[PDB]
């Protein structure tokens, strides 16, 4: 069967705390002797309308900073701004940090998000980083800090920590240095996404799982070229597809017998006559939040 | 924002084991002095085609099951067979146990299951009980022996072990105590799953969480009966809507000043006129694996 996964979320699990300064709660990344999180816990929820963080930072001191671990309080001794992430350097090392890496995503790619509460984790889901540079997520208040990432068996590659809602209900952040992803800022204003387009190599690798896992009604008798693929790929804002992303594809295509071009075209018939009410591994719509690289560890 | 959410698996990381006898090789949960797993690991695959099992672990001795964690063997010294399950006595307590309970846990109701390969965790997604009490999963070989849990902080609550792929492609297995959910048997000949059915009440409480999520299109200015409305669930393969669905839905009935019934009215209209190309919550069909329970901590 096929389903979206998550990474197991264990060795994030003894990574999260939460961070108070203030009234304003939420939670953080502690590896080592560093606790991460997202600088605007200094805010107010007036500051948030026009923040000069640098200024606000300079009213805190160290023992303004409440960094707990379950009912432990960690002694913060330094504190750094490093773009929109706090530094909150602390006396003990998380003995439960594991090999890690802080990764910068490209747009497309996927990961997990172990979203939390007050430093508690609540739960865990899949997602991917939309071409916009927004994504699509699940972050109820204090949620903030939760952070994305991904698993390569031995360590941890953190790439994503929530900073905020768009006033479009979508979901922004930056990587573990500080960086949006994408032109937002952590400020309380309007900010606009921009327009959102489908993952392509994404929703091929999905067809391609269809059709390992039997559904394979989409199948069509016609082929495509590549710049007339990308030709309908325009029209229906879509990526468009390289001969990286046909490499990519390369061992599903191995594996189904099926040439690249000629699940463009079967695409190309979805996209310009739609899906006739009918359901691919289960969906109603052509799925994009998969990576090959997911595609090919259900398979 | 709203997605299916499985829950943190750390918890649970820490109980899988490895279980090997003869070649056959699955998933094991090692919680005290005890590890657990499909009994139909003493199985080759010509046994599996009709296993005799108190026959097949007659000819099997503790010292024949080879139970590992990450590169430690636990020596067995005690084995029985509950139902379909090996209960594997062994010399050393899981320090890692936490607080657990065995639930059977009932049909529509969700869980989430950690996906194992040879003791390992791979991956986490939720999931639920479908009415014919199968379950539409993700599970490679050697998935065999993943369990689904829930967790209801401080405490994991076990409610499924995987034991089976179906000739439908759809999944089954058993409690912790190793009884089957439905008319399944641990045997490799046809088995039928039965009609499967939506989840009434699950439909429900998406479409609340939708409307708090600003989804509100699907709402109407019809209102309907119980009874009316079961007469159009029934057509649609719809489980029969009942006062305790309506009473669970209650909260989100408060919260949205949005009566029962008049969702029922709504459901009914998409039921018989279909969704239109449009999507609610970024799906084209109806969403049935979200228990009121499951929307209600989203929101
Ligand atoms: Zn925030
Ligand atoms: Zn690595
Ligand atoms: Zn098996
Ligand atoms: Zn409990």
């Amino acid at each position: 069967g096929f389903r979206k996964m998550a990474f197991p979320s264990g060795k994030v699990e003894g990574c999260m705390v939460q961070v108070t300064c203030g009234t304003t709660t939420l939670n953080g990344l502690w590896l080592d002797d560093v606790v991460y999180c997202p600088r605007h816990v200094i805010c107010t929820s007036e500051d948030m309308l026009n923040p000069n963080y640098e200024d606000l930072l300079i009213r805190k001191s160290n023992h303004n900073f409440l960094v707990q671990a379950g009912n432990v309080q960690l002694r913060v001794i330094g504190h750094s701004m490093q773009n929109c992430v706090l530094k909150l350097k602390v006396d003990t090392a998380n003995p439960k940090t594991p090999k890690y890496k802080f990764v910068r995503i490209q747009p497309g790619q996927t990961f997990s998000v172990l979203a939390c509460y007050n430093g508690s984790p609540s739960g865990v889901y899949q997602c991917a980083m939309r071409p916009n540079f927004t994504i699509k997520g699940s972050f109820l208040n204090g949620s903030c800090g939760s952070v994305g990432f991904n698993i390569d068996y031995d360590c941890v590659s953190f790439c994503y920590m929530h900073h905020m809602e768009l006033p479009t209900g979508v979901h922004a952040g930056t990587d573990l240095e500080g960086n949006f992803y994408g032109p937002f800022v952590d400020r309380q204003t309007a900010q606009a996404a921009g327009t959102d387009t489908t993952i392509t190599v994404n929703v091929l690798a999905w067809l391609y799982a269809a059709v390992i896992n039997g559904d394979r009604w989409f199948l069509n008798r016609f082929t495509t070229t590549l710049n007339d693929f990308n030709l309908v790929a325009m029209k229906y804002n879509y990526e468009p597809l390289t001969q990286d992303h046909v490499d990519i594809l390369g061992p599903l295509s191995a594996q189904t017998g099926i040439a690249v071009l000629d699940m463009c075209a079967s695409l190309k018939e979805l996209l310009q006559n739609g899906m006739n009410g009918r359901t691919i591994l289960g969906s109603a719509l052509l799925e994009d939040e998969f990576t090959p690289f997911d595609v090919v560890r259900q398979c």
